[PDB]
């Protein structure tokens, strides 16, 4: 059975991870791990409250590790004990995959040095402090790294990786099972599509945060420079 | 506050309710409920295990109510408790809508009498019979009924309903904090695009559950009929 585990973190945004879940839980011979330090409730940032399954002492060997994002990838980014666990399973997974602001704790684990990545646009700049080369692309591959931005964007690479760990065949059924043809009824989705004034709000709105992260960043940073 | 909830069931799709979830709890005065008989924890179909926040008696007036499918959805058709319940919240609610399957859960309900509507592909069928006028069109609105097709429908109309509820500027701001531009890899997300052969392979796979929906489907409009 191929072993895809998910990281699951106090204010997970949780539609990160549960898009692709539920993709990758339709294949056969699937086995799919929600990891935290010990199985039980975690709160994802809206109050949305989900199980992890398994402890990091016990998960298995993963084929396919998966970061999601959210408010809660701060701490994450400044916590040895679960850079740690990426870093062990992403020596040997056949894939390393982010979503959104994912891609920060990728960073500060020290995966992103030297390879092109991508994330959340208010966060970009924030990559190349890690050692990033930073892509302005909605889903960035180096190698057996896939790092994508908006918060469904596991659900796309989730039918890549079907592709390619089955046959195109098998990504093409899950994707009509599922009826899954997005029409999203407006076009705001990147800053360079949005109108300026709607682009001025959330930039705005994401500065405190934004100034935050720059300072865990810099301390995360000193830590792969030791 | 906006009041929206989303009913919770055993065996339910979590996809066609986390997504919208994710998008509406984002936006300003609202309160988000998820509903079954008792709080507690209501097993998805793919073993992800999610928490009711209230109960049936408990749950205040909604000005959205939302129904998700899944595999759960035939036992809902014969819930009186549930049907009920929706019937209740239907006749006061700005919106009634649903994702893929969930509306053969209003039909039963008799909320789709005269209406137009859509479901899943492979369940199209079972429309008629519960008085509706079938659409085969991925958002159908009749009044201030929604019906969507997708595992991901109710992201693309939460940010109708954002525009609707507030403006348009807001749905756009919630859009561009998201990142939403989808781009699937594959192009099999309907009936119409997907190779024959892989219709095939699908229309296979649901045969057994389209039988028991036929039984359960003649069962319920009986008793509209009544």
């Amino acid at each position: 059975a191929v072993q895809i585990g998910f990281l699951l973190f106090p204010e997970v945004q949780q539609l990160d991870l549960t898009g692709p879940h539920d993709v990758l839980a339709s294949l056969p011979d699937v086995q799919v791990h929600l990891i935290w330090k010990e199985p039980g409730p975690v709160v994802a940032s809206s109050g949305l409250v989900l199980q992890a399954t398994t402890s990091f002492a016990d998960c298995p060997p993963l084929d396919v590790i998966c970061i999601p994002g959210g408010t809660g990838v701060g701490a994450l980014m400044e916590d040895p004990q679960a850079l740690a666990f990426i870093r062990q399973q992403a020596a040997r997974a056949r894939y390393v995959t982010s979503v959104c602001t994912g891609s920060l704790v990728l960073g500060a684990a020290g995966l992103l040095q030297g390879k092109r990545a991508t994330t959340h646009w208010a966060y970009h700049e924030l990559l190349a402090p890690l050692g990033a080369i930073p892509v302005h692309e909605r889903v960035v591959r180096d190698g057996n790294l896939l790092t994508g931005t908006g918060i469904t964007a596991g659900i796309d690479f989730a039918l890549t990786l079907a592709a390619e760990l089955f046959d195109a065949a098998t990504a093409q059924r899950v994707q009509l099972q599922l009826e899954y043809a997005p029409a999203p009824p407006f076009n705001a989705g990147s800053p360079d599509t949005a109108p300026a004034s709607v682009v001025q709000q959330a930039r705005q709105r994401a500065a405190d945060s934004l100034h935050k992260r720059r300072e865990i960043t810099l301390r995360a940073a000193a830590r792969l420079a030791a």
